[PDB]
């Protein structure tokens, strides 16, 4: 699909009792430093966006990734004309005509029916365009510069803007500067300022139209002009086509086809938002070479860097997509991720624009072991092992840093239950453990492996054999009394035990073997998949909204809204029954569209889009760490995959429509593949994978199953 028919409208109807997805009108380039958004309304917090109001406010710069998280370094540029009551966002909103407006990735353009202006504005990586044209003949664009700003003009066509401004932040001074070049020149000149809360309105006369170029940095102002000055003489039209050309650079990646055009436009709608994060965060000095902010000791340093991303949400599904098709942006992403190492002690949780602390777990050892045994950026890993042997051994003095409970977990072989989500944080740890002895593995570290793969059975200790859930544990080695399986939070985050109880990537086999056999765990999964939506909120207090996205679909309590419950379908493939989940996983992928209330619930930058595309190919990372792809149902008719090793993989299929709802057989390069899962390297390989589809299940009774340490 043509990148100029995504509407970023896609995801964005939402509030906080209910989530669409939470995504923003995201204008930008790939991985941009910045987005543009408009904005409607600044009564409603994080919620500044919704695709039902008639109200404009603003062209929002953002870096918010999530209402949840809250935005940094933000402003908003209006157009006005005549003269204004006051300058306060209300005072200078406009209605505008939703239905008359283009909102897609290169380009925002839309009129403000008050002032009879059409405005254009164009990204680019560190800046962009914004192309004014007035029918009224007393012109201006207002800034609006949230907390503490500094403005002064440079000439008569340039204004230099600095603001400090985030929802949290290591530098408490952490600074954001604006540039804004106007082809016709300010008619009104200002002496330099400074405050709190600005607004200031730029005159430029009776012109009919203005073009603004305009730049960015978090280094200095003197950057942000080096920024400027690399892309002053394009014209909107030349910068349009360039941001469309970084756009095909990955949609061409993966060329793909279905019987119905609604899921082809579902498609290319989420692989738009897996290429957004994380966001640049560096920029080229006047070597070329990389340079950022380090917030931790407030300096400017050598080195790539990258922001806005949440771990236990993205190790799931964006990284392993990358190693297949974007491994040129995964090896650069990890090298920044190493450089949040070094500058902080401990490798990032949840970088908004720094270390923001939120979710259990240290996620990031899920990225960093995948890369490995996928022989990604394998330089990086001897260091990247120190890095993750310090975070399960040393506890941070800073709360935001490394695991919670790093020596009660050490001490009980759990995180114990007077810790907030304590079975979380015990099985995430268990995980890591297993992401840690991988990567030692990769480096013949055998002391370290055997260690760590040891620490990884940890998940056995809140089994509670009595109830067939995890369960939190006192000191003393008792399981809280009063169990309940659907009571929500307290010792599960944003879920139940039914929510919870299953993140055991590194070794299923073993969990299966605590049920006492795969037939006493498939009835778990019956059970877990055939009953009621029911909730109790008591570790809550109230309901919460992953409650009700859970609760408006009858899909039991398989959260698809959700990451805990994302590979669940995939469960029935440790016990040699795929075929059980074929259906539910075609069905699941219905609750996806392309429209402003498409997906189940909280996108969460990429994590829930990659989700989409895994499983519309046919396949899913389960765990993280392996190097194997779980086969699920391919909703694609076909698919050209540009790998990044330079080869091509073709998927076909037989027809795909509604009554097909099973594999039949499936041909890799011509061989017949009974296997659950596919490995990294075999899909590295390229040529054709071929899935024969079927109306009944073909059961294949492989006796084969995805990894497990219990059985490797
Ligand atoms: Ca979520
Ligand atoms: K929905």
């Amino acid at each position: 699909m043509n990148i100029q028919a995504i509407d970023t409208r896609h995801g964005t109807a939402n509030q906080h009792s209910f989530s669409n997805g939470n995504c923003l009108p995201y204008t930008g380039v790939p991985f941009g430093m910045n987005f543009y958004a408009p904005q409607t309304t600044d009564q409603k917090g994080s919620w500044w966006f919704h695709p039902e109001d008639r109200t404009f406010q603003g062209y929002r710069v953002t870096h918010q990734p999530s209402p949840w998280m809250g935005d940094f370094s933000h402003l908003l540029m209006t157009p006005v004309s005549g003269s204004l009551s006051e300058l306060s966002l209300f005072h200078a909103q406009s209605s505008y005509r939703p239905e008359e407006s283009l909102f897609s990735p290169v380009e925002i353009n839309l009129t403000q029916l008050r002032y009879q202006i059409t405005s254009q504005l164009i990204p680019s990586m560190y800046g962009g365009i914004l192309t004014i044209d007035y029918q009224q003949k007393d012109n201006h664009l207002l800034l609006t510069l949230p907390g503490r700003y500094q403005v002064k003009q440079l000439d008569d066509h340039q204004v230099a803007v600095k603001v400090i401004n985030y929802s949290g932040c290591e530098d408490p001074d952490f600074s954001f500067y604006f540039v804004l070049h106007f082809e016709q020149p300010l008619t009104k000149w200002f002496a330099p300022s400074s405050g709190e809360d600005g607004k200031i309105l730029l005159s430029f006369g009776n012109i009919a139209q203005q073009v603004v170029h305009f730049s960015s940095s978090f280094i200095s102002e003197k950057q942000a002009q080096l920024n400027l000055a690399r892309e002053i003489s394009l014209r909107s039209t030349e910068m349009l086509q360039q941001g469309i050309a970084d756009w095909h650079n990955y949609f061409d990646r993966l060329k793909v086809t279905h019987e119905n055009p609604e899921h082809t436009k579902t498609f290319y709608h989420t692989l738009y938002r897996t290429f957004l994060f994380p966001q640049t965060f560096y920029e080229l000095d006047e070597n070329q070479q990389p340079i950022h902010y380090d917030t931790f000791s407030q300096t400017v340093r050598p080195g790539v860097l990258y922001t806005n991303n949440g771990f236990w949400d993205t190790y799931k599904t964006v990284y392993p997509l990358f190693s297949l098709i974007a491994q040129e942006k995964y090896e650069e992403m990890l090298e920044g991720f190493l450089n949040s190492y070094n500058e902080t002690g401990f490798l990032p949780k949840w970088l908004s624009p720094d270390e923001r602390g939120l979710m259990p777990g240290t996620l990031i050892d899920a990225v960093i072991a995948d890369a490995a045994v996928k022989k990604i950026r394998p330089d990086l890993m001897p260091q990247f092992l120190e890095a993750m042997k310090k975070g399960a051994t040393q506890q941070s003095e800073r709360e935001n840093y490394g695991r919670q409970g790093t020596l009660d977990y050490l001490k009980y072989g759990y995180v114990p239950s007077t810790y907030h989500e304590s079975v979380n944080h015990t099985l995430d740890y268990a995980y890591s453990d297993f992401c840690i002895s991988q990567v030692a593995k990769t480096l013949n570290d055998s002391e370290t492996a055997t260690f760590y793969r040891q620490q990884a059975l940890n998940y056995q200790q809140l089994f509670n054999p009595e109830t067939g859930f995890m369960q939190a544990k006192d000191t003393e080695g008792n399981f809280r009394p009063d169990f309940l399986d659907i009571r929500w939070g307290k010792d599960y985050a944003e879920g139940s035990a039914w929510q919870s109880s299953f993140a055991v990537y590194q070794d299923f086999a073993g969990l299966i073997k605590l049920y006492g056999s795969e037939l006493a765990f498939e009835k778990k999964l019956i059970q877990l998949c055939n009953q009621a939506p029911n909730f109790n909120v008591e570790g809550y207090g109230f309901e919460i909204h992953e409650m009700s996205e859970m609760a408006a679909i009858d899909f039991g309590q398989l959260a698809i809204s959700n990451q805990p419950s994302f590979h669940y379908p995939f469960l029935f493939s440790y016990i040699g029954k795929p075929e059980m989940a074929q259906p539910l996983l075609k069905q699941l992928m219905q609750t996806f569209d392309a429209s402003p209330t498409g997906y189940p619930g909280d996108e969460d930058n990429g994590s829930m889009s990659a989700w989409y595309i895994f499983n519309s190919l046919g396949f899913y990372p389960v765990t993280p760490g392996t190097g194997e792809y779980v086969i699920g149902m391919p909703l694609v008719q076909t698919a050209e995959v540009k790998l990044s090793n330079g080869k091509q993989l073709t998927i076909q299929t037989s027809p795909n429509k509604v009554q097909q709802q099973f594999i039949h057989e499936i041909q890799l390069n011509q061989e017949k593949h009974t296997a659950p899962y596919f490995t990294h390297q075999e899909l590295l390989n390229g040529g054709t994978l071929d899935y024969q589809l079927g109306i009944v299940p073909n059961p294949q009774n492989t006796a084969e199953r995805p990894f497990s340490l219990s059985t490797e």
